[PDB]
């Protein structure tokens, strides 16, 4: 793929394309920025799509391209 989700922490959601020069923090500040929010205090992830009470933690450069075709969230931060 080259598009994921990112759902927010105020349970919102949004689909987002992943380009050269992504990143989560860099990729989702695309997000945010347009959602008006940070990502800076918040900790991203992504969903729990073969886990259970557990969304599968991130890193803010991290390769949203190995997370292509998923849903991501953001939460609260560490």
């Amino acid at each position: 793929s080259n598009t994921i989700r990112v759902f927010l922490p105020n349970k919102q959601r949004t689909v987002v394309n992943v380009r050269n020069g992504m990143s989560l923090h860099d990729c989702l500040m695309k997000a945010l920025k347009v959602r008006g929010l940070q990502p800076e205090c918040c900790a991203v992830f992504r969903l729990l799509h073969e886990h259970k009470g557990k969304k599968a933690r991130l890193d803010w450069n991290t390769d949203a391209a190995s997370l292509i075709g998923e849903e991501l969230q953001v939460d609260f931060l560490d």
